[PDB]
């Protein structure tokens, strides 16, 4: 169950470290949380809190920050960035 992200996804996942174009969505999701961590978009003092509106993620999820305990922006970022 391979689906292909279009490529601003697929340049977030290669930015934290993945390969290839085809992914689980299992796959997706891992990588997306260690892009977060890599260009350090997670506050350290309020650790579920993401600041993504200078960042790539920002704009796929046109949103300018987001809450990882309410991530609502994520599902249809995801519907719109899969194939
Ligand atoms: C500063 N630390 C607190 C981070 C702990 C990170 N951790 C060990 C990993 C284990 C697997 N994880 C994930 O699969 C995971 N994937 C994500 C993808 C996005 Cl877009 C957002 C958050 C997470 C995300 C995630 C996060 C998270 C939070 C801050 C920075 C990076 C990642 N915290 C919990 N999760 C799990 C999760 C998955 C999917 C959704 Cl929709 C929500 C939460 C997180
Ligand atoms: C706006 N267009 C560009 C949309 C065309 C979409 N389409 C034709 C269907 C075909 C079947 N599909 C799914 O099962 C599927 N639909 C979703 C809708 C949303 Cl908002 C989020 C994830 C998925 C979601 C999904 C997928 C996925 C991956 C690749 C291709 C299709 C679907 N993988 C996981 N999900 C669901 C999901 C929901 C929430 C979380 Cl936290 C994680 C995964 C997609």
């Amino acid at each position: 169950n391979q689906v292909r992200p279009k490529l601003p996804l697929l340049k977030i996942l290669h930015a934290a470290g993945a390969q290839g174009e085809m992914f689980t969505v299992k796959e997706v999701m891992h990588y997306l949380g260690q892009y977060i961590m890599v260009k350090q978009l997670y506050d350290q003092q309020e650790q579920h809190m993401v600041y993504c509106g200078g960042d790539l993620l920002g704009e796929l999820l046109g949103r300018q920050s987001f809450s990882v305990k309410d991530p609502s922006p994520l599902y249809d970022m995801l519907r719109k960035n899969l194939v």
